[PDB]
């Protein structure tokens, strides 16, 4: 099954789905690179409370995840899967898709990320008290930046991050394997056509994204133990569902 004509159609549909569900246009992020937080604005973030900074980050992550849910809904083959499997895939892969998407908002020249209107370095996040997690996130974006991904490569690669037939809990594992295989063919065909197969060996191991997701859950457990009422009262419901229902409602709209 699936011929060359169908594989190229799948490439274009995935790229279109990605372009339609980007939270931020790449051009918009690039044209903000000179807009960097001053030392006074950096000090201001460092003086913010730990719970205020955690709440802000959980809110920004939840917004980004909402766009990944829309990407999945437009992704060829995804809505054809059962609701159980749609939820299993999003719960395990939404954070991973955001972790890949965020390289677009990272400037490797000065090691800054676009955050709340300006670019700032790791030191902007010191109030969180999760230095190892922040260093891991910046290192991950730095490693992705070195690949010089095109928008089309990010679309195909993030579709594969989401459509992973190895996720525990899948009820129709063979249907997810077939979708994964078609997407793998589309990604590799596009790399072959554009002479970009050299990136294959340089893509991060799957254990790297798993380690970032595990570090996030572990730091959230520590924070939630110190401020349980902050999480209950001020963290987004979708964030608590995924990391501590909403997904079912977003998938039905
Ligand atoms: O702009 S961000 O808030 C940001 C936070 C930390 C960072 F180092 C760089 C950027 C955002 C992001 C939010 C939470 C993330 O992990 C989970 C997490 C980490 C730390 C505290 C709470 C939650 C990762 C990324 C970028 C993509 C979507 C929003």
């Amino acid at each position: 099954m699936a011929s060359l004509t169908e594989i190229e159609h799948l490439v274009q549909s995935v790229c279109k789905s990605y372009r339609e569900t980007c939270q931020l246009r790449l051009e918009d992020l690039l044209r903000q690179r000179s807009n960097i937080f001053s030392r006074e604005e950096v000090t201001g973030y460092q003086r913010k409370s730990m719970w205020e900074m955690w709440e802000r980050c959980a809110h920004h992550l939840t917004e980004a995840i909402q766009y990944v849910v829309e990407f999945a809904k437009r992704l060829s083959g995804f809505m054809e899967l059962c609701q159980n499997d749609q939820i299993v895939l999003l719960k395990a892969g939404a954070m991973e898709v955001v972790l890949v998407r965020m390289c677009r908002a990272y400037n490797a020249d000065n090691r800054t990320v676009f955050f709340e209107g300006k670019y700032g370095g790791m030191e902007l996040f010191r109030a969180l008290g999760c230095s190892e997690l922040i260093s891991s996130i910046f290192d991950f974006s730095h490693s992705l930046s070195a690949l010089h991904f095109s928008e089309d490569e990010i679309a195909l690669y993030t579709a594969l991050v989401l459509i992973n037939a190895h996720r525990p809990g899948l009820q129709e594992k063979r249907k997810v394997e077939q979708l994964q295989y078609n997407l793998e063919l589309a990604f590799h065909h596009h790399l072959c056509k554009t002479h970009r197969q050299s990136i294959l060996a340089k893509l991060p191991p799957k254990g790297k994204l798993r380690s970032l997701c595990s570090q996030h859950v572990e730091r959230l457990q520590i924070f939630q133990h110190l401020h349980p009422i902050v999480v209950q009262a001020a963290f987004p419901p979708l964030y608590k569902e995924l990391f501590s229902k909403i997904l079912h409602r977003l998938l039905q709209e």
